[PDB]
């Protein structure tokens, strides 16, 4: 019997859409900082569930281990960053990943126009959008204790979608799936991933593991 799935399409807030266009259509060196930004997000989400669990230990029923996994896939050209952090409810996903204005967005675009390094993006409260330095499409799968599993996705161009995820269940957390641009396949290489984790993400307070498919 044919399955039926609901999709909701949302417009990015106008300056977030302008920032995404600037990130995609301008050459930047130092693109590797995308991974620092996504690991930082995971670390923040791990902190949240860790503290929430102090008030309410049953919040870890959906899984006690607090960690980050990095999964390059050379066959489908994706790099996935998975955490067991707090996750996002549907409302969190729509509000925090594109609809609500970020106070730093205009300042950051001015800084970039004046020649700032793209590394400065996290300081402006818009670090997630660094994924578009290396990815043509991003899919975020997330599960929060309060709610069902959802999938957010965008290829930029001004819009994103949200749907209930019918894929593999996660117990709790977020997976960011980067569909890499053709010229950015270095970020599937185990040596390159280890290099940029060591350079930029050395003080994060949860274990990170890199899973490499046997060649
Ligand atoms: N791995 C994650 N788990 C939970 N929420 C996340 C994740 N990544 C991003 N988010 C949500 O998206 C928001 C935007 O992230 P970002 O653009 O990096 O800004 P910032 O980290 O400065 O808030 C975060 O504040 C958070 O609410
Ligand atoms: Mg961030």
């Amino acid at each position: 019997p044919m399955e039926e799935e609901e999709v909701e399409t949302f417009a990015f807030q106008a300056e977030i859409a302008q920032l995404m266009s600037l990130i995609i259509n301008t050459f930047y060196s130092n693109k590797e900082i995308f991974l620092r930004e996504l690991i930082s997000n995971s670390s923040d989400a791990l902190d949240k569930i860790r503290y929430e669990s102090l008030t309410d230990p049953s919040k870890l029923d959906s899984g006690k281990e607090l960690h980050i996994n990095l999964i390059p896939n050379k066959q489908d050209r994706t790099l996935t960053i998975v955490d067991t952090g707090i996750g996002m409810t549907k409302a969190d996903l729509i509000n925090n990943l594109g609809t609500i204005a970020r106070s730093g967005t205009k300042a950051f675009m001015e800084a970039l126009q004046a020649g700032a390094d793209i590394s400065m993006i996290g300081q402006f409260g818009v670090g997630f959008y660094s994924a578009y330095l290396v990815a043509e499409k991003v899919t975020v799968i997330t599960k929060h204790n309060d709610d069902e599993q959802y999938a957010w996705e965008s290829s930029a161009g001004g819009s994103f979608t949200v749907r209930t995820d019918t894929g593999e269940p996660m117990g709790r957390g977020t997976k960011v799936i980067l569909h890499l641009k053709e010229d950015q396949t270095e970020y599937l290489e185990e040596r390159r991933i280890k290099e940029i984790v060591k350079k930029h993400s050395q003080f994060i307070g949860y274990p990170i593991t890199l899973f490499v498919e046997k060649e």
